[PDB]
């Protein structure tokens, strides 16, 4: 029937694949309007399509977004527990508002809607909507990674969580370690029955689980990467190696710095004849771990551009602001060499419009990390891991120096994958899937 | 008869400071013998080195380890600098610093005395060596004894802070003669003497206190102009002529000295980003560049600056950068005095403002090195002691950040007749006192004194 979203925030990038699927029929897509104070539901329509949004009070706000979901879930899912900050009444402002949420989609909802859930925010909201009544298809991506048992266990709120997962009807995950993760959890946990391959049963609770990795745009990515200065006139002679991230301690910024540092500390060559650029616009600043991050960053921009530095030559331009996507697809264009060696991710994006973007002729290289989730599709990149400096320098040298013919080789077979793998095509094998399942 | 100058920083036979440039265009005046540390640490126990290049001798020594780290980093770099700079929050005194400090001033005083005529003139310079005349009455000593402070001396309210405070005020009385850059400088320490004995001053600048007899006089040191403007006017090396063809749009402010908190470093980034934020037709169209060499890096309040200077570069450019200009350029490392002749020539302004300085050497050598026909901006901080001299400077308060960014928009905007005007009175002060005149001025009041006899 209609299909209805919910995330945090919404758009009235994720936003293709949803607005994809949910044009493909239509339906409600329900958010949080990312403002705050107080008040009656917006909605905005336009065809099939309607838009649905609401405030939340400072408090409310504070406990379950800038704490239990910033401070709690984003460091333990990216593995840092020497991060989190659990308090309880930030897990009991979480549960609040997963619950309030609940009861300000009910009286927007049909009998025969299928509902999309979306992220670590919105975690316990399939059981919220179950005990007020609901028994439609319940359907739940997990965009971050989900962390081993080990890790995952130690959330003084774990088996909750756990618990309250089970009340979705499907389970989708970025990656196949994700899904196992998932899985070892609830096992050390309760029995779990594996009636067969991918559907399973806990607590007497029914469920499916599958392996969602999602993609991009490829043809439009083309199209503004191709698009329409002056610097570009003076450096025919500096090759660039280029970044973009939200300044988040998951994406190793200051590793990143570390590897440009040895790659101009070890190969002399290159010295006057390259250039690294990172963008990296502040997110979540208000945390302390991100202030943290933040200053590092400085420090390090300065101290590696007045150690390697000439006066005609800086070597290190580093960013913090936010840069237009269009834009950024042309910057990804002239740029010989992509750097992206985040610590942890759920998939990373960035690395996939990177070799969208390129001119498929005259292909630039990507560098990239073991553990982002794109690795495991993009096997042509080099592969590298962050916490060996030097590999990630040895591997920038091998991508500035890397001959036309293994260029056009390594892209063209990571091209493929992406196209393959289309956004459009994300979307569809999930609300498919999804609708496959039999309610209750 | 002959000049025997003392300093603990050289000018090597064949490092960033203005005392060692200072001293040896003063002897290249001259001629003489120059005793000093040769900048190596061990063997403290070799005889002293002896180097010839000229009518100029001189004759070095090692210090131990242990010495460098009392006398040098300890008491001279971590007491005597921060305290006469005004930074009494800086001062790390203990007892053992100081006893460290008196024990290589007598060690030196011991290595100096075979060396002595009787008719030798003997020039001391600066901090490191306060107690030297001391030590060296002392040891019978009855030359002819100048002393030369190139830093600021501080009032009173700061000066007397120093637990040991007396003494030195005790032993440079122990001088025949005390020089300095300032007239402030002369009074603020004739008034800390004052407060702690019955001083009889007799004209401006003859004295007597405890009974010892001294004379005092400003002297600003100076530098050598036409030897800036040749060493200005050579071609660059070809990588950076090749360079130079590629800042013809861009305007170029300049700075360059020791990475030391006397120097305002931070503060000086703080009145650029306000040049950025206040003035945006500026952007994509001006560059300024600071070359700060570390300086004193095994002191603490020295690592300290150096992290302050590399976050402020990292956010100023983080935030107000683009994909093709980067406004700020920070340079952690030491430029060959030559080159940077010519990188002030080039230059539209040179942004030189210290929160406080003894006299400031980049300044003069800033004026000195613009072309006559086409020259730059000098922004000069009052307090400067060139500031005395450089009246025609564009003078600011670094402690007023706006002031300084609207001085650096006017600099950028200056017409021709009015930045020759301005370049001209400057260069005729500069011309008036070389070096040649400071070391002539010296020497010859010195040779003025009787020696005291036994
Ligand atoms: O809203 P923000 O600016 O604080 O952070 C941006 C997004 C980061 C996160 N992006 C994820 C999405 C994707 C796209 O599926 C993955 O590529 C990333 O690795 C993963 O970090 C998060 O899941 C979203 O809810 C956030 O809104
Ligand atoms: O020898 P360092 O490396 O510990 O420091 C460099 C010099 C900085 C200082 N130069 C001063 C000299 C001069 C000119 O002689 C003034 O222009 C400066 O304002 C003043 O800071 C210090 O007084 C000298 O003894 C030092 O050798
Ligand atoms: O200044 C910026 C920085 C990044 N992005 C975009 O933000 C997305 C980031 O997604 P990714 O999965 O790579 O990382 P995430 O932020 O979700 O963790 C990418 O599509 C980028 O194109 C942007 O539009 N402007
Ligand atoms: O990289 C550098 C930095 C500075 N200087 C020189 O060091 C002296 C600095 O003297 P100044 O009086 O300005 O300050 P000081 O360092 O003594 O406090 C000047 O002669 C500069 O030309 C240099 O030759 N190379």
């Amino acid at each position: 029937s209609r299909l209805v979203v919910v995330s945090n925030r919404i758009a009235p990038g994720l936003a293709v694949g949803i607005l994809g699927a949910l044009k493909a029929a239509g339906g409600l897509w329900f958010g949080w309007s990312g403002e705050t104070g107080n008040q009656p539901l917006k909605k905005v329509k336009k065809g099939n399509i309607t838009w649905a949004s609401f405030n939340l009070s400072e408090q409310d706000l504070d406990e379950y977004y800038n704490q239990f979901s910033n401070a709690v879930l984003w460091p333990a899912f990216h593995y840092r527990l020497d991060l989190v900050q659990f308090q309880r009444p930030a897990w009991d402002g979480y549960l609040r508002v997963n619950a309030l949420l609940a009861d300000k989609l009910l009286p927007l909802l049909q009998d025969d809607d299928i509902i999309w859930i979306h992220d670590y925010h919105l975690l316990p909201f399939a059981h919220e909507l179950r005990k007020r009544g609901v028994n439609n298809r319940i359907g739940f991506f997990l965009h971050i990674p989900f962390p081993t048992p080990e890790i995952f266990n130690a959330l003084p709120t774990y088996d909750t969580l756990l618990e309250q997962l089970c009340d979705y009807d499907l389970l989708g995950f970025q990656t196949e370690n994700d899904r196992l993760a998932f899985l070892d959890c609830l096992s050390n946990l309760t029995r779990v029955t594996t009636r067969s391959a991918k559907s399973h049963t806990a607590w007497g609770k029914a469920f499916r689980t599958e392996v969602y990795p999602i993609g991009i745009e490829p043809k439009e990515i083309a199209k503004q990467a191709a698009g329409p200065a002056q610097l570009k006139a003076e450096l025919k002679n500096v090759q660039n190696i280029f970044s973009v991230e939200r300044l988040d301690y998951s994406k190793g910024l200051p590793e990143r710095f570390l590897a440009y540092e040895a790659l101009l500390e070890k190969y002399p060559q290159h010295h006057g004849k390259i250039r690294y650029t990172q963008i990296a616009p502040t997110s979540r600043g208000d945390v302390q771990a991100y202030q943290d991050i933040r200053h590092q960053l400085e420090n390090e921009a300065g101290r590696i551009n007045g150690k390697y530095g000439q006066l005609g030559w800086t070597p290190l331009y580093y960013l913090n602001q936010h840069f237009d996507r269009k834009l950024l697809m042309k910057i990804f264009r002239y740029s010989d060499v992509g750097l992206v060696t985040p610590l942890r991710d759920g998939m990373n994006l960035v690395a996939k419009e990177y070799v969208a973007a390129q001119d498929p002729a005259n292909p630039g290289v990507l560098v990239l990390s073991q553990f982002a989730g794109a690795a495991n599709e993009l096997t042509s990149a080099l592969i590298v891991n962050p916490y060996d400096r030097d590999e990630v320098a040895a591997a920038l040298d091998r991508a500035l120096t890397m001959s036309l013919a293994e260029r056009i080789s390594r892209h063209a077979e990571m091209l493929d994958v992406i196209v393959k793998n289309d956004i459009n095509h994300w979307q569809e094998c999930f609300i498919s899937d999804l609708k496959q399942i039999v309610p209750r």
